[PDB]
């Protein structure tokens, strides 16, 4: 069963095996007097590990690596951040010290230096245009357009039919659009369309925060989004 926010103390991290060689990592943070859960992803690449997004803060990313060691005891060598926000780059310093090579798109890199967040070192080339996809070891990287942020990336794992959609994708239980200041509300739904059309074969959909479902998470997020739009 999936770890829920009401089951994880701020400062601990859980791993949830989704397939052979595919985990998610779950963590928690307080922010504006409330507690939220956060996801990210782990994919096995032969003998190395590929880490998708941080665990929302220095401390949690330290735990995230320690729980990787306890439970998989394979090394994390590359890290991709899927947008410039703290729940995705909070802890890039802890990874880099640990000898992890951290990556993001140049748009992510720019926006992070501007917001004062931690900056992935390497720049992922070839994703600046909506629809763009590049390979990266055991996953595909996809820029669906602007959405939750202008720079947000989705990750598909083909071996396992897994779609990591990040904060661009909401969990079902989440019916309010929240704070979406960095978002393009006008393009967000077109952007989800692109996700659907490029990965219809997805069987396991992971949001930035909360419980995983399937492609129906995309109709859901289109809906919540289009209902904010119309406030
Ligand atoms: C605080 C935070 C970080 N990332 C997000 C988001 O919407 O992606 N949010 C807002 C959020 C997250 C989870 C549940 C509700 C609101
Ligand atoms: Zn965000
Ligand atoms: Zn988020």
């Amino acid at each position: 069963e999936y770890p829920t926010v009401s089951e994880i103390p701020v400062g601990e991290v859980r791993l949830y095996q989704i397939a052979d060689g595919v985990w998610s990592h779950i963590a928690t943070q307080s922010f504006d007097g409330a507690v939220y859960p956060s996801n990210g992803l782990i994919v096995r690449d032969g003998d190395e590990l590929l880490l998708i997004d941080t665990a929302w803060g220095a401390k949690n990313t330290a735990a995230l690596l320690a729980e990787i060691e306890k439970q998989i005891g394979l090394p994390v060598t590359r890290a991709v951040s899927t947008h410039f926000h703290d729940d995705r780059v909070g802890g890039v310093d802890v990874l880099r010290a640990a000898g992890v090579a951290t990556y993001a798109s140049p748009s992510t890199r720019r926006l992070a230096e501007v917001e004062g967040n931690e900056i992935p070192t390497h720049s992922l080339e070839g994703l600046s245009s909506s629809g763009d996809a590049v390979r990266f070891g055991p996953v595909e990287l996809f820029y669906p357009g602007a959405a939750h942020s202008t720079d947000n990336l989705v990750v598909y794992v083909p071996s396992a039919s897994v779609l990591y959609g990040g904060c661009a994708i909401y969990e079902l239980s989440r019916t309010s659009a929240g704070n979406v200041a960095d978002a393009d509300l006008a393009e967000w739904p077109t952007s989800i369309e692109r996700i659907q059309q490029h990965y219809p074969e997805a069987q396991f959909v992971i949001p930035g925060h909360g419980l995983p479902g399937g492609l129906d998470l995309l109709k859901h997020t289109t809906n919540v989004v289009k209902a904010h739009t119309n406030r």
